[PDB]
């Protein structure tokens, strides 16, 4: 995706709730460093809750494109309020940010 674009995207609906750099801190949401590869409810020191802890897939291309078409929807009892990024096309591009700032 387009990483400028995500970018963009990430500040507009994001970043109210999340910082993405190495040693960020946790606002609503927790840092998002590392994402990738891990498996849900693994940032240090963020308080999740259950259902975000208890998923247990893996953050990847494929997960957090489902997951962010409508979070709820993904993990029921959620914290994270959020409707989700209807278009595929914005959410590949906010995804390709995410792959990038987040390692
Ligand atoms: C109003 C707050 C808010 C907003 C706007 C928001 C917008 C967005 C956003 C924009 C499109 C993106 C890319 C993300 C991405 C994520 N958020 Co939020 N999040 C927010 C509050 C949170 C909170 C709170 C959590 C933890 C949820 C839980 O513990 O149930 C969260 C969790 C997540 C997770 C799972 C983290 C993990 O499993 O370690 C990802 C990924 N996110 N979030």
């Amino acid at each position: 995706g387009d990483v400028a674009k995500g970018k963009k995207t990430f500040v507009q609906k994001c970043a109210q709730c999340h910082t993405v750099e190495n040693g960020g801190k946790h606002k609503v949401g927790p840092n998002l460093w590392g994402l990738f590869g891990r498996k849900t409810g693994q940032a240090e020191g963020y308080s999740y809750t259950d259902a975000n802890k208890s998923k247990g897939i893996v953050w990847n291309n494929d997960t957090l494109m489902e997951y962010l078409e409508n979070p709820k929807k993904y993990i029921p009892g959620t914290k994270m309020i959020f409707a989700g990024i209807k278009k595929k096309g914005e959410r590949q591009d906010l995804v390709a940010y995410l792959k990038s700032a987040t390692s």
